[PDB]
């Protein structure tokens, strides 16, 4: 348990604006979905998606439910849904990097063991 998957980090840059459209909400299953407005290339391509308790470090956390969601549609203002299953706590879902970055306030309250 608590394994570490540190392969490496290295990607190219993009040029498109992003914004949250579907607020993340957990269900009985314990999974949250994230949807935003993908502009520019409009896929099919991989979009930026990450979440962490802090911003300074923004360490990689959460589980991987989706395989490889991409924008197949050709039209503009095309969006897609994703599957996320973070741990029991509070994170900050972020999409795309830049000046017009976007984040949310995902907090969970309902436990007994204080870490």
């Amino acid at each position: 348990m608590d394994k570490l998957r540190l392969k490496g980090v290295s990607y190219s840059l993009c040029t498109a604006a992003f914004t949250f459209t579907k607020i993340p909400a957990e269900t009985l299953h314990g999974t949250v979905t994230v949807e935003v407005q993908y502009a520019g290339t409009d896929g099919p391509c991989k979009v930026p998606a990450q979440m962490a308790v802090d911003m300074q470090t923004l360490t990689p956390v959460g589980r991987l439910i989706t395989a490889n969601p991409v924008i197949t549609e050709s039209t503009e203002n095309s969006k897609m849904m994703l599957e996320l299953d973070p741990p029991f706590g509070d994170s900050y879902i972020v999409i795309g990097v830049g000046e017009k970055k976007i984040t949310h306030h995902w907090h969970r309250s309902g436990s007994t063991i204080g870490k």
